[PDB]
């Protein structure tokens, strides 16, 4: 029976994660605390021996940014790297780019918290004449109309990020190649919600700490058969418990 | 006759290297760019935003102060998605048992004229590593994919084109032919084997032939990729002073 090992990582703080503004598809940078917390995964990676033959990530530049800076920790620059939209951010709707406590005081607390944490209703929708609809920019111009988010829910993250882990990353697993994906919280919670069949009470539930290697272990089936995060674990359970 | 097309190819040579500064041999020695190879990448990007030039497919060696100076370059020019090809046959000339070697230790082992003949010469390879030698690559992982006749102990020039061109002419050169607008990271010499091959450059010529650094080297090629033109970016009369001061 074989055993593949699949590493995931979480970029850390972003740009707009500082200023309290609602991110999804908008393609801030990292902030220093990102920017440090990339090595740290690295760093984290090489001491506990982990290679690496392939690398996905995402078009989102905090993500991309996150995994050159641990392949450069890692001295491992020359892999070959595939980035995809597909693992994306879950896009925000409206929402992109509004300071998250002033939208709580205009919509109110309860209805910003279900725009947050619902599992299926999404945040108000982009029209396509919206500077913010993803349609304008050049790294999108291969997305049909179906493919461009106006607004997402995880529901509809999962149905974006699955067929992608199906046609793609999954056989290059199955390959033998020892994978690391560098993604965003709620494309990385579409993957384990998927692996682990984690039931949509739970999902939402689920917080994946930032800047900690997330290792999954895969039998020949790619049916997982146990998973750990790397590091000190008493830190790894406070940045979990952290909201 | 035939519909006239118009591709556009863009070089960009590594900047100053730490094994520059230090004056030491590199070849395949994988060295991280000094804090003026890391500026240069960045005005390599804004040169290319000025100017109008956006891409589609970049390609790179294994060696990082290239991968480095790519990655800064996109970064500087907010195009971090664009897909990257890296590949070994677009690392540097390997200087065999002379890499890491200073150059003013290696005047003493060998005498100033036999270390210019290697230096300057086409065909003429500098010592060769032994297998046993940790400096040889088949010691590193990243290399494990390679035949042994793939893995260098040494190069000239004319080994570092012969290695070069395959890569060109059965993977970058489809890639320009599809439209694919190309943005290519890399050395000195492979860099040297790509011109020497799309301008048809005599062994004579090639060796006199000093790419600047840091500094966008845009080909001009028809649609059978035989070149149109080529010029550089930027200031012509600082691009001379780097050439000339070299
Ligand atoms: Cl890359």
């Amino acid at each position: 029976h074989m055993v593949y090992k699949l590493v995931l990582i979480r970029h850390g703080e972003s740009e707009w994660n500082k200023e309290n503004k609602f991110t999804g598809w908008y393609d801030c940078g990292l902030s220093e605390t990102g920017l440090k917390e990339a090595k740290e995964a690295g760093e984290i990676l090489l001491k506990e021996g982990y290679e690496f033959d392939l690398c996905y990530t995402s078009f989102l530049k905090r993500a991309i940014k996150t995994l050159w800076i641990a392949l450069e920790t890692m001295d491992a620059m020359y892999l070959p790297v595939v980035k995809h939209w597909r693992l994306n951010e879950r896009h925000y709707g409206a929402l992109q780019g509004l300071n998250k406590t002033q939208t709580a005081e205009k919509h109110g607390e309860e209805q910003v918290k279900i725009w947050r944490r619902s599992y299926d209703i999404p945040p108000p929708a982009l029209e396509v004449t919206d500077e913010r609809y993803p349609g304008h920019e050049r790294k999108y111009q291969g997305l049909t109309q179906e493919e461009l988010p106006k607004t997402e829910s995880l529901k509809l993250t999962v149905d974006r990020v699955l067929p992608y882990w199906n046609d793609v990353i999954a056989p290059s697993v199955k390959e033998g190649k020892r994978v690391l994906i560098a993604a965003h919280g709620n494309s990385l919670r579409a993957l384990v919600k998927y692996l682990d069949n984690i039931s949509e009470e739970e999902i939402v539930e689920l917080n994946i700490p930032t800047g900690v290697p997330l290792v999954y272990e895969l039998d020949e089936n790619l049916k997982p058969i146990k998973h750990y995060y790397l590091g000190d674990q008493e830190l790894i359970q406070q940045k979990i418990n952290s909201v």
